């Protein structure tokens, strides 16, 4: 039994996401098909965005059309299920930096006509601009101490008025020696100057140690 989440395009496999190439695994996940469509596994030990999900964040604002900037797309593991839940009108703008992990990128873009490869660096938006078209959501996860700079440059270039943020903290990667909850808060104390406004914030329970998500809207 497979049955619809509360977040669109998101679906409880009694975490799953609706194949937007049936027959094909991206990185060995295994697939049901119920009777006709098929649904990927979307594992929360791998993924923060589903991690995030289970652990009952509020909104994700990744949904059916939506226009997603994905900042830290590595090889595209979680970069494929956003791909599946914007679906055939929406589109992943899957910004990396490194050319191994682009290559595998570059690969999966090919099957799926949703995600744009961006193999540059997230600090240096205006190198890319060209690129990129006004966004819906920046989901980001990058793991560098200067991430939230990275995310408010991103979002003056790209993200639309009442756009939302997303993004992946990882408390000791921002600072190793402080407590995760000082940091964060260093983190959203940031985002005033930018007009970023947090509206919700979750560790990562079980999956993520001293991990947190905050989402927000931007120029509301
Ligand atoms: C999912 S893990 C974090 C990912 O973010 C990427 N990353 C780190 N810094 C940058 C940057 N400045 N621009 C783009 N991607 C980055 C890393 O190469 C890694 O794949
Ligand atoms: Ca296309
Ligand atoms: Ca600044």
């Amino acid at each position: 039994m497979v049955e619809p989440h509360r977040h669109e395009g998101v679906f409880i496999c009694r975490l799953v996401t609706k194949n937007l190439v049936p027959g094909e695994s991206v990185y060995g996940e295994k697939r049901v098909s119920i009777s006709k469509i098929e649904y990927r596994a979307w594992n929360p030990f791998r993924s923060k965005l589903a991690a995030a999900i289970l652990g009952g964040v509020d909104q994700i604002h990744i949904k059916p059309g939506a226009k997603v900037l994905y900042l830290g797309a590595a090889s595209g593991t979680t970069v494929s299920h956003v791909s599946d839940i914007v679906g055939p009108d929406g589109l992943v703008y899957a910004v990396e930096f490194s050319h191994r992990s682009g290559r595998d990128l570059i690969n999966l873009a090919k099957k799926r006509t949703n995600i744009i490869p961006v193999i540059e660096d997230a600090r240096h938006p205006h190198k890319y601009r060209m690129l990129i078209a006004m966004v819906d959501v920046i989901f980001a996860d990058v793991a560098q101490p200067d991430q939230t700079r990275i995310v408010a440059l991103n979002a003056h270039t790209f993200l639309r008025n009442g756009g939302h943020f997303v993004i992946s903290i990882k408390a000791n990667c921002i600072d190793s020696t402080a407590s995760a909850e000082a940091v964060f808060a260093s983190e959203v104390k940031k985002m005033q100057q930018e007009n970023m406004k947090p509206q919700e914030q979750l560790t990562l329970e079980p999956y993520e140690r001293d991990h947190a998500v905050v989402v927000g809207v931007y120029r509301p």
